[PDB]
């Protein structure tokens, strides 16, 4: 049946593209279940059906990119709710992130409300695969509905994601670091939310003295790092910023040398992107004695 799935797939994959009429409602039901098949076809145990279900996940996507693309999002979007196998899953959510910007603003919403569940709970799920995949498909989905979002709304995905930043393995620790920034950066307030991250960042290693999982310490640390270039011109303050550069020279003297060099990438990026404030304080001959 390994050539029978193939070929009902790829029949299926020729006969949606190949059609006169793209409005008729047969049409619209006919899709969507040609759609769900390929997400189904697209986790299967022979490795040459998945690259010929994803090959026509697309095909059958840019062929109708246009004519019927929001019926497209809401079954990739429908396939991202049920949360279902990692390679299913991360099928459909890298897909949806591709297409994200091509959703109206009159629409963008109603997805982001529907998708920020999908987000979080996306989040939890342990494979280092799914973490890839969602660690693209936040900052896509961020930059087309992240100005459509609550204050509180971008609070609630940035906690998801900060409880992430202890995790053992670094592909959820890094791609939550990513989001976390990338989420903040394409919200409405910005600023507020820099200032809002950095010490919710900062809140959890300023307390010095006290100790820290290195593993927390790492996902902090690399945060941070991405997050000093968008500081580069409420807001985030000159009191705020030297913390975290105070932060990173005592993480150099760490024992791991994983902390010692996650906090060396951190301080080589202050000092390529220095923000204005932070930079009068470096350079002042009293910098920090002032403050």
């Amino acid at each position: 049946t390994k050539k029978d799935r193939v070929n009902h797939c790829l029949t299926i994959c020729e006969n949606i593209v190949a059609q006169s009429v793209r409005n008729s409602p047969e049409f619209q039901k006919l899709l969507g279940i040609a759609m769900e098949l390929f997400l189904l076809c697209s986790d299967d145990a022979e490795s040459d059906v998945r690259m010929v279900a994803d090959e026509c996940l697309n095909k059958v996507i840019k062929a109708l990119m246009d004519s019927n693309l929001p019926r497209l999002q809401l079954e990739l979007y429908k396939e991202i709710k049920k949360n279902g196998a990692p390679r299913s899953l991360r099928a459909a959510l890298w897909r949806f992130a591709e297409l994200a910007h091509l959703v109206r603003p009159q629409k963008c919403r109603p997805y982001l409300v529907n998708l920020l569940p999908c987000l979080t709970r996306t989040s939890k799920r342990p494979e280092e695969s799914v973490q890839e995949t969602l660690a693209a498909a936040v900052p896509k989905i961020m930059a087309s509905f992240g100005n459509f979002a609550n204050d509180n709304e971008i609070k609630v995905l940035l906690k998801a994601f900060i409880a992430n930043l202890k995790s053992s393995s670094p592909t959820i620790r890094r791609t939550a670091a990513g989001s976390a920034v990338s989420i903040c950066q394409h919200s409405r307030r910005t600023q507020y939310f820099y200032s809002w991250l950095l010490n919710v960042l900062l809140g959890l290693l300023v307390p010095v003295e006290d100790e820290h999982s290195t593993l927390l310490i790492l996902g902090v640390l690399l945060t941070l790092r991405y997050l000093v270039p968008l500081l580069q011109q409420v807001s985030p303050s000159a009191e705020q910023l030297v913390q975290v550069y105070e932060l990173t020279l005592h993480h150099t003297q760490h024992q791991d040398h994983n902390v010692v060099t996650g906090a060396l990438e951190l301080l080589q990026q202050l000092f390529r992107t220095p923000p204005p404030e932070l930079l009068q304080t470096l350079t002042a001959v009293g910098g920090i004695g002032q403050l």
